[PDB]
């Protein structure tokens, strides 16, 4: 039984669920993955309170960024340019 027997992380795994936040990034990723896979929160204590996940905000620095990494350093860059 095919599309079972062969099953890796789906596109962009890491950061999927990820939900666009601005309060605890990980916390609140951490949190659509666990509801995402189903796992109850009273199922699963101690374990599903202080934990993260990759988020879809967080960037690659630990800076919480509001828009993709290089539409910010278009934003930098338009705001510098002397009248040619």
């Amino acid at each position: 039984s095919p599309a079972d027997t062969n099953v890796v992380p789906a596109k962009d795994a890491p950061t999927t669920n990820s939900p666009p936040s601005t309060t605890s990034p990980n916390q609140a990723a951490a949190d659509a993955n666990q509801q995402q896979a189903g796992i109850v929160s009273s199922q699963s204590g101690p374990n599903a309170v202080g934990d993260s996940a990759p988020s879809s905000s967080v960037n690659n620095d630990g800076d919480i960024i509001t828009r993709p990494t290089s539409d910010s350093i278009a934003a930098v860059a338009n705001a510098t340019k002397p009248a040619a």
